[PDB]
């Protein structure tokens, strides 16, 4: 720190740690920096072997993935919330018109191999110092990803918090096909060629106590905008200027066919409503996959009998830059992984933006009429999803020959090489055993990982005379044990309150103006 | 402008300009740059000649000031609403701790003085080419001040209203010493010592139309600063730690004598309450001088029989950092000339600081009474009164032998110098009259002022995780003539629709919290 | 027991060093040596280190229990020089520094007040009351860079001080008695026509010269109310920003302002510091009071007069001309306090006599790694662990004889 | 890996790794490489001695 100086040796070992904690932001106007460092927690996985096992579903008809489990653990880093505080949120919001991110640093250090004993009730723990603990980052993306946008076990939120690593695994199959009704060629086919993944089939790098790793990435991304339109693109111009365009009204019944000049404030636009879909309808119980739209891939063999709610992924939001018709059509999420039954639920709200909510209507000839489906169009101009605080950063985008405009309905970034996952083991330890079997040491890692991400970022300026909308902690509410308690605060037992609307997280697209 | 070339010579004359109009603003991290240009008027002024008169009172019993009023005119640049929009000023309160005027430059050039023509009903208007406009900028304040704090006509909010400067004129007696009872001889030396001052006494430069002058001004001023306490200093301490200081309870009648130590939550403060004057109240009719408290200067002569509301100036905030007990301690002023009758005035309000809402109770060995004056006493620590966009920037600190600490409760920077107030008139053109008189050729000019401020300024950084109160548009209120029309906005009559309460004007330390 | 007075504290997993208190750094005999020898001094530098740690698990087995060494664990050091946290430490506050060299230190857990409790209470609906709350700030230290310590490691912290003169002068005359009694005056006063006492105009004597300085200010008039356990001071500082009719028992809702008296003689024992030597002190058992000085610049006094006798006017404020001593300090006094970042303030002279500055040292806060262990069922489980090690200070002293 | 970096010092100790895991295939024209690692367990065999005995057979 300031003036401070460390009086531990330059050489590595027991007792000398690998680092230090890091932490904190700092903003220029070029670019932000976060600095974060979590205590993290790697124990055995899937009793040290891989397995290949359909998941159960719910009381719902049945619908399951057939995964493959690994003995791996990965992290995952993919949140701003994880990131940002809300503090360094409501300042990145209100200061600056855009921002991506630029480069990734993640260090792991200060590693702990403790071995378990169980005497009995009582359980100890010591120190194993020859123990190394596997570290693989797939930068390439190699093998299947770990990561999911809006997955749970992210990076915890405040850095206090430990982090418990989630078991790999990856889905090498669609299931309704490795289910095999009777004798199907196709399904045979398909079935013969299912990959299987190890992570060993690869190098990486072991570490005992005293050693560390660092891995570096550099975002290669495109802008998340944070400003929005005060108006639409078909209201630019000017209501008081005469346009030489005519317009013919065919006659109907009771009115003639007419040819006149068009309104001065009726002035036609060459630019579309941008895409989505509103037509479809969830379908189902709760506890199968159900989703307005269901995107599929049958290769053969099926009548598609299924109730195919389950056979596709289903597509959701639908909506797009279209209003949500209904609120099956608005990304909703939990704050905590114990919110259940609309009780700490966030559903996100219209930003206000006048490139967001959008529709088409079909004139009838007497009334005009929402169309639902808004396909891609030419001269079709929106604004991508405005994000919080609790939204993924990135997406993996698939590997594939064509593809359509890359803008993720959730607001994610979406790109070829998103940054690698670490995937973290410990060392299989065996022991002897007088009979035959597999009986292995039981041990844990803990450590610390520190993750930096720079971020560029560019501030604003505007001609607008008028005050604009900022983030304030006065949207903010109260809550806690005893309710006396703000938001992003902790109560008496030390739960950390959470934000219980959609504006409280602090969404883009809201505070800076932009003139069209 | 971008890639602008101007195609008038270098020469001047009387079809070239002398300059084109600045706006607009400029934020940085170190400093911000206002750019003002305003059109304005100049007229005759006085008939053109120097009077000295008592000013005429209201209905209340005669309260009158005896001023010297001059055939001069003078800008007024302080206030801040005149250099920030207020898209700036939000922009400066939300991303700036504090802020400072750092060098001024005022311009004054495009004049035009022409000649009024009254044939009838109808007025023509010519210009006169060679006529000249007196300017003078008195910057080692010779003379009397011509500005006074929170006066009127000061440089238009909005940059394309016009300016219409104001005659100039000062003080030059106690008016209750000028009316001189019976024959009172201390009276008459204060008479025979009244100073008299003509502007013509110094140098002043002319100008004809294809000329321009310029200033330039350097403060050296304090900062003024933008962030809150969120404790007073008497909290800062932790409430579990034990302390070593003991107390003793002197005994009451049913509560025994005890010595015992200081709760851990109770610990003492060494820091007292800042000053301020909270007993008097206001007296007598609106039409007279009427303050709570009201600083005199008598010489000699009186039994101050006078009814002593208007032989004093007032002064009011006497509150300082004290909690205001009434609205008669609270600045209040109002948006337009127009203004009356509690109609479009803002009241000041606590901007929720601790530093800033303040009081001391005396015990009484039964409960704690108010007491209303705190003096100045050692340790007494406070903030500086909040101030909005509509606050005065300076004021004249006067020359004195001794003074205390310099902080005047209205917010304005008091100084040695400020920048020297600017007086403009027009030249006295004589025409021949047969008859013996003094008759002038009926003249007024207009032209273009420019003022460019360079404020210092510094970001915040702050280690606070919860996110800060801001000022935000969504505080503002809707007005108009219709009533659809937000404020800082026009109306269909051209109206600019006003902050009708005090948030609305954003004042400061409200925002940036500051650990203490 | 008293009727309930509450402070709304963050409590941290974070512990502090403080430093602040002369009996840490000074044996009696170096402090009789330094008031005996030297006419002022004041702290110049301050080096601190901390080394030769040792984290050991605390093992159950049962009734007995065991320790045994983690060579890996690491323990967490972090210095705030800025202040940009709220400060750990305040005057006279116990855990400090042991005055005694080999008694062990117990380091305290780190607390802050975020805010105004009885705002925080939110009585009915008030508006200002929810602006108060939605503003409350809330601080984790791992928002900041820290060291992290293995056993074989240590770190080091430099401070210097700059700092005004603890004198250690006494005066023997107050300075209205600089002149001489034979020496005859120009001055004259006149006095005024009482009922049996004419007016009459006189020469002032030889020996009544006046003087041109002032007594020192201090607030004599108010008296300590309620009950002990609720907060007691005769003069309270309080902040009210909206919303109340202050009919709380304010007692507990300002902070308390004593000693109020500064350079004005105490009428009272309730107006001086009193302190308890050890933790245990209770009831006048162990208490140490505060006691005139005997310099001529300490005990003062105003008396007002009424044209027959002298009355003692209780508040003496801040005036021009006034000239004082600062609190004689023993060893037992705390060195500095932390002077709150503000606008404006008068004179800074605290009455306890501490030194208070913009930026005191800064506290070393200090926390053992968190150490999670596996739990089969969703809970945190952290290993039971425990550091000791050795800090030193080093302050250096500027003197003069 | 790509672009990493272990911070382990080059000095040999108790909790210092002496190596990492190797694995995979790298084809070309002329040549091909297997890498492979295994964990092994090594325990103690015929209670420390050499003996010459007889296979007991079925």
């Amino acid at each position: 720190g300031a003036t401070g100086s460390v009086g531990g040796g330059k050489g590595s070992g027991v007792g000398i740690s690998t680092g230090g904690w890091v932490g904190g932001s700092y903003f220029t106007d070029s670019y932000v920096i976060t600095k974060n460092t979590r205590q993290f927690l790697v124990k055995i996985q899937n009793d040290h072997k891989y397995r290949t096992e359909n998941i159960i579903p719910s009381n719902a008809g049945g619908k399951s993935q057939r995964c493959v489990s690994t003995p791996w653990s990965y992290f995952n880093f993919n949140q701003y919330s994880s990131h940002f505080s809300p503090q360094d949120w409501q300042r990145l919001t209100n200061e600056y018109k855009r921002f991506k991110p630029r480069k990734m640093h993640v260090k792991i250090y200060n590693l702990q191999i403790k071995q378990i004993l169980s005497n009995g009730a009582d359980t100890t723990y010591n120190n194993d110092l020859t123990a190394g603990v596997h570290i693989f980052c797939d930068g390439e993306h190699a093998y299947p990803n770990a990561t999911h946008p809006w997955d749970e076990d992210v990076m915890p939120e405040l850095p206090y918090e430990t982090w418990y690593l989630f078991q790999y695994g990856y889905i090498p199959v669609i299931h309704e096909l490795a289910e095999m009704e009777d004798a199907n060629a196709v399904e045979k086919a398909i079935a013969l060629q299912i990959p299987f993944f190890m992570l060993e089939n690869s190098d990486h790098e072991v570490l005992r106590t005293g050693e560390s790793t660092e891995f570096t990435f550099d975002f290669d991304c495109e802008w998340i905008n944070n400003e929005r339109a005060y108006i639409p693109p078909g209201l630019m111009f000017n209501p008081k200027v005469p346009t030489r365009r005519a317009q013919y009204i065919r006659q109907h019944g009771n009115t003639a066919s007419s040819n006149t000049r068009i309104q001065p404030y009726a002035k036609p636009t060459s630019w579309m409503t941008g895409p989505g879909l509103l037509s479809a309808q969830r379908v189902g119980p709760a506890g199968s996959d159900t989703a307005s739209w269901m995107v599929v891939v049958n290769p053969d063999g099926t009548a598609v009998n299924s109730g195919m709610a389950g056979v596709g992924s289903g597509f959701d939001p639908p909506s797009g830059s279209l209003r949500p018709t209904d609120l099956e059509y608005k990304i909703q999420w939990y704050q905590t992984p114990e919110g259940t039954n609309s009780d700490g639920n966030i559903i996100s709200n219209p930003p206000l933006s006048m490139l967001r909510d959008q529709a088409l209507y079909r004139g009838n000839q007497t009334t005009y009429n929402l169309c639902s489906d808004v396909w891609m169009f030419p001269n079709q101009i929106w604004d991508r999803y405005p994000i919080t605080r609790e939204n993924p950063i990135w997406c993996k985008k698939p590997r594939s020959d064509k593809n359509t405009i890359i803008d993720p309905f959730d607001g994610t970034l979406a790109m070829d090489h998103p940054p690698g996952t670490i995937f973290i083991k410990m060392a299989k330890i065996p022991v002897p055993s007088n009979n035959n079997a597999d009986s292995y040491l039981n041990i844990y890692c803990t450590g610390q990982v520190s993750c930096e991400i720079v971020w560029e970022v560019e501030r604003y300026a505007t001609k607008n005379w008028r005050p604009e909308r900022r983030h304030t902690a006065l949207g903010l509410g109260i809550g806690g044990e005893e309710n006396i308690n703000p938001t992003y605060h902790v109560d008496k037992n030390g739960k950390y309150i959470q934000p219980t609307t959609w504006d409280m997280c602090y969404p883009i697209k809201t505070n800076i103006n932009k003139v069209l």
